[PDB]
């Protein structure tokens, strides 16, 4: 936990310095790619994504999001898109505090924070909203360099992925004060918009996972079913992506997040 905090601080200095040192001693430049990702970052408002909506190999694995991205990236030259299980209020989630979360791991391992911190409108919107359902706002971050592996080791060779940043409903704060069906309807609408944005930006390969099933307390089974409804049985995204990985690395005993996706997919 104090190590995460250290890794996060070091990642941030790397983003400021524009270069890092690999285990081999090779000095790796990332300034240009970081700058491109930031300049290419876009905020999509709910009604803009709605417009995109008006216009397949499936794997379930125990990989981290970035492990899956790196495997796909080594296998073909089209840039992979990864879903960031976004905090609605804090870019990078809690990573600089040393938080343990999917988003924090992305922020520690990549240029993602440089992109997200550049979109204050997204965070200010949810701050003012104060509603744990959040919104369909989405940040699209193209060509973000990734330069750490799962253990936190810097990479001899960085790679690039696109991130899609969209917050799942904070079901923990909602409790039973909204129905299972309302939450499901919000999830399905928001997931549709995420897939629409990915497809719109030319991404044929996606890394998804147990979105919102950490602190936010979403039901992994309901999340799996949300994606299945979009991607399978003639759903709106059936056959539109070449490859979708549900990368579900679950630390908890019984790996229940993973189990629900394995079962469904």
């Amino acid at each position: 936990r104090h190590s995460r905090r250290a890794i996060a601080a070091e990642t941030v200095e790397i983003l400021e310095r524009g270069r890092y040192t690999a285990p081999s001693g090779r000095v790796v430049p990332i300034a240009d790619h970081v700058a491109q990702a930031v300049r290419g970052t876009r905020l999509y408002r709910p009604e803009k994504l709605a417009v995109l909506l008006e216009g397949t190999r499936i794997e379930v694995t125990e990989e981290t999001t970035l492990a899956a991205a790196r495997r796909l990236t080594g296998a073909a030259g089209d840039q992979v898109a990864c879903l960031n299980f976004a905090s609605a209020e804090h870019p990078g989630g809690g990573f600089l505090s040393g938080a343990h979360a999917q988003e924090a791991g992305l922020a520690r391992s990549s240029g993602l924070y440089a992109s997200l911190r550049a979109v204050p409108q997204f965070y200010a919107f949810h701050h003012r909203q104060r509603d744990p359902l959040y919104s369909d706002h989405l940040i699209y971050s193209p060509g973000v360099p990734v330069f750490r592996d799962d253990a936190g080791r810097l990479l001899e060779e960085p790679y690039r992925v696109a991130f899609l940043t969209s917050p799942a409903p904070n079901r923990r704060a909602i409790g039973d004060l909204r129905t299972v069906e309302e939450i499901g309807r919000v999830l399905r609408g928001r997931a549709a918009k995420v897939l629409a944005a990915a497809r719109h930006h030319g991404h044929r390969r996606l890394v998804l996972g147990a979105w919102g099933c950490g602190v936010f307390g979403n039901d992994p089974a309901q999340v799996a079913e949300t994606f299945a409804g979009l991607l399978l049985d003639g759903g709106p995204f059936a056959g539109r992506f070449a490859h979708v990985v549900f990368a579900v690395w679950d630390t908890a005993p019984g790996a229940p997040r993973h189990a629900a996706f394995a079962r469904r997919f």
